[PDB]
């Protein structure tokens, strides 16, 4: 079977990311307003409209997204968290949402339920069989939100409000999550920290953000010790890391753990041009990884892999990678990268052997998959 | 004696970066357009905006910039690309400078002379004791344009106009020009290869641009043989990288040079947060890489230094790293990094290996500097 | 029998405006640039975005855009304008399609025959009877473009091939093309000018654009004669003097005339906020004017009335206009103009001896429809 | 004498107008979040930059900004009013002033401060002959804020506070307050309204904005009745009708009351391409209303006249408006209007008999300015 399901909604483009560039604008320390917040919606606004323009939508069985009920989001979240999340958006304007740098606007809450509500109905209708698999194009992001707050742009756990779905309302005995967004998925791995029935992966730069989180020895806890796999990597790494990633950490841990349905947190900050990390990745690197996993789906899982849009920085770029890894779910490669040539001189071609040693760190924790 | 010169001109703000991201819009490629390419001028500008707005303005002295005579600029380029940029400024549009990226507009001519021509009005006033030290702040950038063109959103090579105008008009027999861009001052490299009058540093990270360019094995020919430095550095270099690579080559070379004037190509491309370069340099980085360098010029030729923009496409960061060099020639510290804890966190403070070693290969060099 | 067609274009959006205001940016005038010229896509993509957000899109039927053949394109223009808009499409930047202001990027001519036929693609499933009526939200515009050549952003007349497709194809004897843009629409006025089977109204601001045109003695000519009709209205007229001219000329003149489809040339410019005409149109005013034209329809030629988006340069404030036409279409009046109580304090709500008698000019003309 | 000031302070350009159209971005009425805001300070911050890149800069003598001290702010103002706006102003993030749509950022109070000191600092200058005249380009504006609030993007009354100064501080008996904003000057009327030593001249398009204000028959109270003149125009109003009310009402206005210093509310909202009001003046229009004021101003007052900065939303013409303004003061005339052709044509420039009615209904008010 093949029919691949993707969300877009309008909201998504609409997520108010204010005036600041990362922190509100600061008169005192002498920040000054701009236009586009680093995390503004175009971004991935710009992915959509490349998916239109470039003939993939025909090719796209488009998904509408389903908001989130309290249901859907006390899976994942605290009873607390979603009440401090309403009172935020019922504020006549809204409100800071705890960290003091996370916003939400007066009704941003209706966007934080289209987001992970988003994530939900894709993975209904890829687990059903309706859809071999799927691409969620959401926003706001969710992987840095972990049980009881909201973090890092991130109000709701979007991929753990749907593995929660997959979990409780499915009946799904295990379910992976993969995070290739270059930052931790500190949220992930808290809500599931636990719980053997969520593996949950992150590949990302090391302590790029959070601080102080995602080193290789945050293992879960309880019966959940062995089910969380950090994947730590140097600043400076590219497709050949990411590939060694892939091939020598990431596609046995799945093989190990045998989940029902992999969700992928489709990140694309580690590109060569994202101004929020210092890694070197191509729209060939995703690319490559996309067609790993999708293939590692077909093997273990009846092909039940759905991706969820998490960061990504660069309005220039994103597009392509974006568009690289929705080709690959396709199976239709219709436009060249035009940065291809541009960016494959820069390098992040070669296993550094710094790259490859922190790599290798992980692979000795795969034994204790079950 | 203390007097701090400053550049700023309005059309340095206006320079058209036209429609497209890093060439320009293409729809048969699919590049949408976008409002702000990646070298638009709103980032130099808001540098400019944050020296008023720190009070930093009040320490310097404005100095007007004067447009660059043709026999300003034929100190370092062709009467060929001269004429080429009259006869595309001339063009009821404009058009392609001759690398199908770097553009002008009608009239575009006349930023590129008040960019070329700030740098030479700085220098000549340093030069003169007239003021002690500066910062030009200039726009379109210059270290990529050789001798016969215009290259990487370079019209004209401004420090190399400047170190022209030194050498012919005001007679020093010795020039130094560092740049710490994170590119690779290609153009100023070319100009002066055969040249020893005029030292040419290059720190950079390797083969980020342009490709194929800025090997340590690149060291002038004839009478210039020995005299042009590159000092390539990996991808996720920091701080720790760049001070050590002051400490162990830059500061040795120029103190084995005795030039007479000190010119630096003062990008900030290098900065933690920059879309177009992998580096980790923070604003207190730059901060002790500008110390270093007022410093030596004190110790070796009288405090003459003459700071020139180059690039950087942080909107964000940029101003921040941009005053903090600004600060260390006023003397004048008065405001705080806003970004420095979030940036602290993430690394590049410690020496690596192989950063190390990339340095290290450069140091047996210094011996050929007579 | 009801069922709304709607038309948007992911390329309707990525029109490339370039980087001045109205015309070029131009440093010897010192027209500085600027990111959104006036005409800017994203004033209709804001319009199509609210038509989802809003929910009407729910009551909408999405009718894909089918690109203008040549063969379509040539029942409106010449075949020079055709050749020299393929040219300039071809040219590897683009260029002036002739007025100096009218720019077409490379491939621009896609986004034009999209353009062109969207409006053609609508009219043909409302004149089937597979819809009842729609609005085809296009990008560029149409009506200033004349028989032979592009002109005031329109490269091709979107309602005059349309029309002429209606003509052609579908062998209606009559149609109807009601411009209620406040610019006049001199193209279309000039490419029937001699052709009593496409009967041409605009209404407009007198003389705001093109300069020397649209006054009520350019009447048409030969067979044509009677068969062209401008309504000039004074600067200021608002919601009293447009809802005169629709029940004393605009109505009446389609009831003499007996039109089998009508065609709304639907521009906003005539809004109380826009900058590009002096008028005070309320989105109240365009929803009782599309109410009327609409119910006209349905006594007169079995409802079927297409709405072809002309003009709009409030980013603001066009999208509750447009808004305000589709939920007339829809039936479902389901969100506020937020503007409402803000703008009917301004005024325009009573019919001034001035405007009356602007209109009162026409209504002698109506007796020679035939 | 002849020395004309110039007021810009940087933190003009950064007044945080926040991510709506005019109110705040709204969900749940669909309000999309927008970049530029439509009193964004762009468009003032490409006057100044035109003021510099013209050359006009070489003519003028910059005036720093002084912030207005409190008791310079009592002089129009509550101290409640100041007591508020110090108070939302330390808020940790600011907030709104009161009205619903006049925010100020944390910090925002600075920006407000410097704002009125600039009037006053010119006025100073001007008053005491350092300085024949001069234009304060400040922001935000001041003229809708009464005695006790902030309004229509209004913090404090700029002019009133400039005017308090001459008379309290410089012992001026008697001043004039002309404001040819677009808006009623409601907040100036206000302040002087039962007050004879300022005579408060506001002409504007009749209920624009506030809703409800500027009627002929608002004459003042006490023993200022007869010291207030409004002067409602119709929407459509160009420069014949400007034009004959300065020279039918103002200038007799100013010539009966023999103010010792003219201070001009300039704004030029009422341009032919402005969003927020209905009227047809022109650069042409705007050069020739300064011409007559400052020629008064010679004849009254001995040249004693101070502009300073009201509202004006169309970025691409109002620096055009300014710089004529700019022009007659230093009579240095270098640069055309490039618009002067295309708006030229759309009129405006016929004196229509409603226009000029409305303008005689206050030519009998001038009997009782004593
Ligand atoms: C802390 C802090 N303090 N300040 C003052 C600032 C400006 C801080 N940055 N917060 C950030 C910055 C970036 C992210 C990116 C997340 C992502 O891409 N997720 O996948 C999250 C939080
Ligand atoms: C080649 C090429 N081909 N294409 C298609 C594209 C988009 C290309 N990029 N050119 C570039 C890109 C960036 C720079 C930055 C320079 C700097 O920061 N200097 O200090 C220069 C040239
Ligand atoms: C001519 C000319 N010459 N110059 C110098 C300029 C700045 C010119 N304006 N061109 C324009 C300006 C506005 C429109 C609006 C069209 C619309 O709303 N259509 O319905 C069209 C052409
Ligand atoms: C009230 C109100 N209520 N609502 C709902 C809205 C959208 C409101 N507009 N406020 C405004 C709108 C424009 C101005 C222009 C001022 C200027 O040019 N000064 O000279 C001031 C206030
Ligand atoms: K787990
Ligand atoms: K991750
Ligand atoms: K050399
Ligand atoms: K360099
Ligand atoms: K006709
Ligand atoms: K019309
Ligand atoms: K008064
Ligand atoms: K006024
Ligand atoms: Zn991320
Ligand atoms: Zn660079
Ligand atoms: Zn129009
Ligand atoms: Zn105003």
């Amino acid at each position: 079977h093949h029919a691949i399901g993707y969300v877009w909604n309008t909201l998504y483009g609409w997520v108010d990311t204010g005036t600041g560039s990362l922190a509100a604008a600061n008169l005192t320390a002498r920040m000054q307003p701009i236009s586009h917040h680093l995390a503004h919606p175009d971004t991935k606004r710009r992915f959509h409209e490349l998916v239109c323009a470039s003939g993939q939508i025909e090719h796209l069985t488009p998904i509408a997204a389903v908001a989130a009920t309290d249901a859907d989001i006390l899976r994942a979240h605290s009873a607390a968290h979603l009440e401090n999340m309403k009172r935020v958006s019922n504020l006549p304007t809204g409100g800071d949402t705890g960290d003091g740098i996370t916003m939400m606007g007066n009704g941003g809450l209706e966007i934080a339920r289209l987001s992970a509500g988003g994530a939900v109905e894709l993975t209904r209708r890829v687990a059903t069989g309706e859809l071999s698999a799927g691409y969620a194009l959401v926003n706001p992001p969710g992987h840095h939100a972990p049980h009881n707050a909201a973090m890092g742009f991130c109000i709701f756990n979007n991929t753990s409000v749907a593995a929660g779905y997959a979990r409780a309302v499915l009946g799904m005995e295990r379910v992976a999550i993969l995070d290739w967004d270059v930052h931790h998925g500190n949220g992930t791995q808290d809500i599931w920290w636990n719980d053997p029935s969520v593996l949950t992966i992150s590949l990302h730069q090391h302590l790029c953000f959070p601080p102080d989180s995602g080193y290789s020895t945050e293992r879960g806890a309880g019966n959940g010790h062995g089910y969380n796999i950090n994947v730590p990597l140097p600043p400076g790494s590219g497709n050949a890391a990411y590939l060694h990633a892939m091939d020598q950490v990431v596609l046995p841990a799945l093989r190990a753990y045998r989940p029902q349905l992999i969700i992928v947190g489709s990140g694309f900050d580690a590109s060569m041009l994202d101004p929020l990390a210092r890694m070197m990745v191509t729209a060939d690197g995703f690319r490559q990884m996309a067609r790993r996993t999708i293939d590692c789906a077909a093997d273990i899982c009846d092909g039940r892999i759905v991706f969820v849009q998490e960061g990504g920085y660069s309005p220039h770029y994103l597009p392509f990678c974006g568009l690289a890894v929705i080709e690959e779910l396709t199976g239709v490669r219709s436009l060249p990268d035009p940065y291809h040539e541009f960016l494959a001189g820069m390098g992040g071609n070669t296993l550094l052997d710094a790259e490859r040693a922190a790599i290798e760190e992980i692979v000795p924790l795969l034994a204790d998959i079950r």
